[PDB]
């Protein structure tokens, strides 16, 4: 019954993670947009001293999100929020019950966070070479069950962790967003359409088809427009190797 | 009943995490050292295709660790292993039961992984300036309960995740091991002895005092000798300015 407020931003894949999990949980929750990269409100460090989105408050009196209460628990870091939502809503089965299948979910989240996420960041924001990102995506694809299904078989928070980033990749590439070279843009678009990546394309389709994605996605073109507000995505700048 | 085998290396803080959790769980398990950085056995990709330590096998027939069975589950990534051990040994209370306290543990692990570990890597492997690492350590220290205790209050896997790295910092600095300059080494040693970092010193003491640390630590001098075998620590080498 305790209130949940998620501070969010449309462009943010980290915040998208948590919206997906809250949808899958059937939770009652409030979202509040924060212009974190261009105009952070003076009160925002009260809900997250790290000054990052997402931020979550839990419990305390019901208050407007721009008047946060000292009495609410302040939860930081998207993957911590994913596990928190799974803990709060056990009947929603946001993780498997079998320990080995649960470990597949945790391993998948760690493979993404430790080896793929930084490659997405460095290719898009710094224009580093795309081959290491493609190699990391092929590795992550190899962790998926071959015949279909989600990271741990049944849908779990591991898939909430990963789909926000994979789903942005395709329309960002088509719109030319990112500081990578033309050559690497072509390389990535060809690779992600090639037979090499058939499995991860099916994974993306399967994740996007769920109501939790549809109800937390602004649409491809709208998400592209939101990403254009990110200052680090300096239009007209490209890096070459 | 199902066997646990942890592939290990004395120098490795990631492997150390899992040894600590297994000790706290009261698990029966085998450890098997792998010279992963200098002489990886040809069979090791069968237990971890990423070619990283730690690796874990679970279940399957009892076999010599250098003859791994296809029937065992292959678990990768140290933090996934920590959550796995918590799942396997619920009576050991390796996480709190309260959702908010559990989220404190998950947040603390994410703070370390996302903001602290990479600063340790920059300073120790590249010799970049120490101030950003000291700032990240002060942030992590600020997430501890100021009056005492572990990251989530009671001891949890969050403390298994973090103590291997903090516990290596002090003896490595005393040995001058790492690519930072003598000047930054003195700066870090002075800072870590100052009142600024009294709370994290108490944390390191409290974690080290537990049998799970004593039984998984070779001793300060011995751990330093094992770290000198790590190629990227480049023993005898330092970068300046
Ligand atoms: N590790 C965080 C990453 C969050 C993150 O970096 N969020 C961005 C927006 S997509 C942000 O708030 N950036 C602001 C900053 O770093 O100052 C998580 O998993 O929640
Ligand atoms: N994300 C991994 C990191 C493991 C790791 O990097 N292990 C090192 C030893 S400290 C290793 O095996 N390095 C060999 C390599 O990267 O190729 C985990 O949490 O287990
Ligand atoms: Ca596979
Ligand atoms: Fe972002
Ligand atoms: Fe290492």
């Amino acid at each position: 019954t305790k209130q949940i407020t998620l501070y969010t931003a449309t462009f943010s894949p980290y915040a998208h993670r948590v919206r997906i999990a809250l949808e899958e949980a059937g939770a009652e929750y409030t979202t509040y947009d924060v212009d974190i990269l261009r105009n952070m409100p003076d009160w925002f460090p009260l809900v997250n001293p790290l000054k990052k989105i997402p931020a979550m408050t839990f419990g305390g009196p019901e208050v407007p999100p721009d008047q946060p209460s000292p009495e609410s628990a302040k939860i930081a870091e998207s993957l911590a929020m994913l596990e928190f939502i799974a803990d709060l809503f056990p009947d929603a089965k946001l993780l498997p019950t079998d320990p080995v299948l649960r470990a597949r979910a945790r391993t998948f989240m760690a493979l993404y966070e430790n080896y793929v996420n930084g490659q997405f960041r460095d290719v898009w924001f710094l224009g580093t070479p795309a081959d290491p990102l493609l190699q990391a995506l092929e590795m992550l694809q190899g962790a998926l069950p071959p015949d279909g299904g989600f990271a741990a078989g049944e849908w779990s928070i591991a898939d909430a962790a990963v789909i926000p980033f994979l789903a942005r990749m395709f329309p960002y590439l088509e719109a030319g967003l990112g500081l990578y070279s033309k050559e690497d843009g072509v390389k990535m678009r060809k690779a992600m359409a090639s037979e090499r990546f058939a499995r991860i394309r099916q994974y993306v389709r399967d994740c996007r088809a769920r109501p939790s994605f549809a109800n937390t996605w602004a649409g491809d073109a709208e998400q592209v427009e939101a990403a254009k507000t990110v200052p680090m995505l300096r239009v007209g700048e490209h890096h070459h190797h």
